[PDB]
C-alpha cells in the first residue's frame, strides 16, 4: 500500500538497517515498537555476530559526538539484541513489515525489535545561553547495528551503522471544558476591582493547531484598559547536569482593544504557536534539530505523580498569558492558562516497497 522503508548502511557498505518509520509514537500506555531488519554481507560471517543496540541518552554537546571538551552523557535506557545468530528468540512477533522485508531482502535479512518502556523522555533538544549554536542539551534515541563477536569488543566505525530515531509524545483528548483562570485587582484609586477571566477551548493541542483564548473583563474601576497582549510561553526546566529554567514566547497577539471604565468586555482571541517564527531563539526546547523540517516545538512533558523528574532531563510545559495593559502611566493585569501540547495523531485509520534514505531530513 505504498510502503516506504527508510534504510541506511554502514560506512563499509556491509551492514544495512531498514525501518518503516523515523518517528515512533508514545501513546502513554505503550510506545509502538521499533521493528527493524538488518541485512548483512556473508562476507563478514567470519566475525560472525550481528548486534543491534538501542540507546536512550541525555547529552550535553554536539551531534557529531566529538567530546571536544565540556561534554556530558548519561544513559537513560539501553537495549541490546543479538540479531545474528537468531538467539533465544524471546518474542519475534514478526510485524507484517518485518516478514515482508525479510522475504523480499532474502536469506541474510535478520529482524530486530525493541520495546521502548513508557515514561521515558521524548526526543528533545535545546540550545542553552548564548547563541553560538555550539553545544546543545537534549535526549535522543540511537539505534546502532554492528558486527562484533561480543558486546565488549571495540567496534570499528566502518562496521557500525547509527540511526537517530525520534520518540514523539501523543495524547488523546477526552474533555469537559478547561477551567478558567482568574484575577481580581484593585487600581489606586479603585475601591472596586477590575476582574479578569480567561479560558481555553481544549486542554490538549497539537502542533499547528490554533489555540482559542476566551477573554472576559469586568472593569469596575475608573481606569481604562488600553491594550490586550495574548501570549504563548514555553517553559523549559533542565533537571540533569546543569539545573536551569528558560522561558520563551512562541506566539503573541497585541490587540488595541480597549475596556472602558465601568464596563464589561468579552472576546475570543486565536493564536498558534509556530516554530518557524522562533527559528532564531535559543533556550527553546524542540523535538529535534532545527535543521530538519520534521522538527517542531517540543511536546509537553507528561508527568505522572511521583515520577522521577530528574531522569526526564528537560521538563517542557506551555502556558497562555492574557495581559491587560491599564493606563495609570501604565499597569498590568494578567492570568496564565496551562495547556498540553502533543504530537499530532498519526494518520493510520508489484511489491509496494520504495526504499528511502534514512539519513536526516
Amino acid at each position: 500500500k505504498g510502503t516506504r522503508v527508510f534504510k541506511k548502511a554502514s560506512p563499509n557498505g556491509k551492514l544495512t538497517v531498514y525501518l518503516g518509520k523515523r518517528d515512533f509514537v508514545d501513546h502513554i500506555d505503550l510506545v509502538d515498537p521499533v521493528d527493524g531488519v538488518v541485512l548483512v554481507d556473508p562476507e563478514y560471517l567470519k566475525e560472525r555476530r550481528v548486534y543491534v543496540t538501542l540507546t536512550v541518552a541525555f547529552r550535553y554537546g554536539r551531534e557529531d559526538l566529538d567530546v571536544l571538551g565540556l561534554t556530558f552523557r548519561k544513559d537513560l535506557f539501553v537495549a541490546n539484541v543479538q540479531s545474528f545468530p537468531p538467539a533465544p528468540e524471546d518474542k519475534k512477533p514478526l510485524t507484517r513489515l518485518q516478514e515482508r522485508l525479510i522475504k523480499k531482502l532474502g536469506e541474510h535479512a535478520y529482524p530486530f525489535t525493541f520495546e521502548i518502556p513508557p515514561n521515558l523522555p521524548s526526543s528533545v533538544t535545546l540550545q542553552p545561553g548564548p547563541e553560538d549554536t555550539g553545544k546543545a542539551l537534549g535526549v535522543d534515541y540511537e539505534v546502532k547495528a554492528f558486527v562484533a563477536e561480543n558486546l565488549e569488543e571495540k567496534i570499528h566505525k566502518r562496521n557500525s551503522v547509527r540511526l537517530v530515531i525520534r520518540k514523539v509524545q501523543y495524547a488523546p483528548e477526552r474533555p469537559g471544558p478547561q477551567p478558567t483562570a482568574e484575577t481580581t485587582r484593585q487600581f489606586l484609586m479603585s475601591d472596586k476591582p477590575l476582574h479578569l477571566e480567561a479560558s481555553l477551548d481544549k486542554e490538549i493541542y497539537y502542533h499547528g493547531e490554533p489555540i482559542s483564548v476566551n477573554v472576559h473583563v469586568t472593569n469596575n474601576t475608573n481606569k481604562t484598559v488600553k491594550k490586550i497582549k495574548i501570549s504563548v510561553r514555553q517553559y523549559a526546566d533542565i533537571v540533569l547536569f546543569n539545573t536551569a529554567q528558560y522561558k520563551v514566547p512562541v506566539a503573541m497577539e497585541e490587540a488595541d482593544d480597549t475596556v472602558a471604565p465601568s464596563s464589561t468586555f468579552s472576546k475570543v482571541y486565536t493564536l498558534t504557536p509556530f516554530l518557524a517564527n522562533n527559528r532564531e531563539k535559543r533556550g527553546l526546547a524542540l523535538d529535534g534539530k532545527l535543521k530538519h523540517e520534521d522538527t517542531n516545538l517540543a511536546s509537553s512533558t507528561l508527568l505522572r505523580e511521583g515520577a522521577n523528574r530528574e531522569i526526564l532531563g528537560i521538563i517542557v510545559s506551555y502556558k497562555v498569558k492574557v495581559k491587560l495593559v491599564v493606563s495609570r502611566a501604565s499597569s498590568d493585569v494578567a492570568v496564565e492558562l496551562p495547556f498540553t501540547l502533543m504530537h499530532p495523531k498519526p494518520k493510520e485509520e508489484d511489491d509496494d516497497i520504495v526504499f528511502e534514505d534514512f539519513a536526516r531530513q
